[PDB]
């Protein structure tokens, strides 16, 4: 059979998978460290001048982004024990380093801010518990040996854990600095976050678009299925801990209903990009509510 | 039985071996890629200022680095299986990412000073053969649950893979930029390798003494005749690799044998470190010779932001 992307290449080059480089390189110029950034201002905005409401928000955003990036995330790391390239190796080692500088970033917000406590009983909430069961679940096959089922695996993992269960939580901690001036250094961490999150989940997109280009008859009407279905299952439990996020009503710089069809969406991106049919269809004025996203990203990255 | 760096912790912090951030903050202040140096001004110093020694000497240089740097290097991404705790996937992960920086870096040397073709086939050259059939024995129980063979792959590791297999190739590199202000931006590459790679045999120096303090029953004499005895074979192999690089003669930036007694000193340091007996009691006039080393890659190393 023809080489493929599952096939050992012993050779370093030429690469067989050369844009793996412009994913590396993307984190080259974006590579930030937690250390760069002081929290003194942030942590007095916080207990002097946020509503309860506002610092429910902020305190639970941040416990639900640390209960993903604060953990020891192997996948990225492991690649290369599926597709035995060198630049899959390269790739997945460059991500797995990122992973651990999220880790880091999100641990001493944690301490800073007060949350060490309520983050190590989190598994008492139960939209959390319900988050942690559905990811658990889900994602299952990433140490399958099955190359079908791992496939499947990496197309959930960079809808669901570089997107999906993050850029909610994102969102929120950014309106506070662009609709209220506050959290400006929390909002740093938060852009430059968003940012790796974005060229992780677009190096899996590419990954997964070539297993399809080499193997289509792994796309077929019962796996596609399986994908959509199991995304739909991922908005009611999003949508869940966002009712959680605002427990002490409604903040201003921000709603659930545009959360909502933000995170619809971008699952829809993430699919079309994939060649999977689309699930929401959002319209146009509806997502809309919260296209300063991108922008505001951009603005908080300098 | 007490907890131990082989047994799995699952919270994230307090880290129980919290100096592992002393060696990813170097790794993360140190960062630099290859991509925005350029090496216009190296070809030429190479083409028309050196002798057919010189150039012979930093080609066999570069490719026997290569033979090491351009590979998949799977070891430090692997430590996690090992050692599962939080701050040792941080580690791992750090100095994983590394050897892809390095690998690229040099890949693109390869490309630039046109030896790429002297790469693919750098298997006929016996010397070459006979590094990697030494190679495979320090790797060959790197994959072992059994923590005793595991932890001696790793000394074997730090002290002949990350702290003296390249040196004396990043020496004599760097000794052209040194005393005749030649290739100076491949010297940049090299200094900047040799800062990573010292921080990787210093991060597998710390673990190594972290085994010792938590199963000291684990360095027996038997154990510290095998790692002496093949850490003294690796000399041999190494000693071998000088008299290829200089088979067109002695150059003047650099004495192979004054690189011997660097390798070395740089040998029972390492031991030392880690509570083995020394083996070569290096002279002090001996070691002296290539003192230099450390405060030239301190100067090639300062104030290039932009150019890393
Ligand atoms: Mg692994
Ligand atoms: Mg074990
Ligand atoms: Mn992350
Ligand atoms: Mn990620
Ligand atoms: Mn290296
Ligand atoms: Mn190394």
């Amino acid at each position: 059979g023809a080489m493929s992307i599952f096939d050992k290449r012993v050779n370093y080059k030429p690469f067989e998978y050369p844009e793996v480089l412009q994913f590396t390189e993307a984190i080259n110029k974006a590579y930030w460290v937690h250390t760069e950034v002081d929290f003194t201002a942030d942590t007095q905005d916080f207990h002097a001048h946020l509503s309860l409401a506002e610092k429910t928000a902020v305190k639970n955003s941040l416990l639900a982004i640390a209960q993903i990036e604060v953990a020891v995330k192997s996948f990225w790391g492991n690649i290369y024990e599926h597709f035995p390239k060198p630049e899959f190796n390269g790739l997945g080692s460059t991500f797995a380093e990122c992973e651990f500088r999220h880790s880091e970033a999100y641990s001493r917000l944690l301490e800073v801010l007060g949350y060490n406590d309520e983050f190590e009983k989190l598994l008492d909430v139960p939209v959390i518990r319900r988050r942690v069961d559905y990811l658990s679940n889900v994602l299952k096959d990433t140490k399958s040996q099955d190359n079908r089922k791992y496939m499947v695996s990496l197309i959930l993992f960079s809808i669901l854990i570089e997107n999906v269960s993050l850029f909610s939580q994102f969102a929120i901690l950014l309106s506070f600095t662009r609709f209220k001036g506050y959290m400006k250094n929390v909002s740093n961490i938060i852009a430059w976050t968003s940012i790796d999150e974005q060229i992780h989940a677009n190096g899996g997109i590419y990954i997964i678009n070539k297993i399809r280009e080499e193997f289509p008859d792994y796309f077929d009407e019962e796996t596609l299925a399986l994908v959509r279905e199991t995304v739909k299952d991922s908005i009611a439990v999003e949508s869940d801990i966002l009712d959680w996020i605002f427990e002490e009503g409604e903040i201003e710089s921000i709603k659930k209903g545009d959360l909502v069809n933000f995170m619809k969406f971008r699952i829809d991106e993430s699919l079309k990009q994939i060649n999977i049919p689309v699930i929401f269809d959002v319209k146009v004025e509806d997502y809309k509510a919260l296209a300063w996203f991108e922008e505001e990203v951009f603005a908080n990255s300098l």
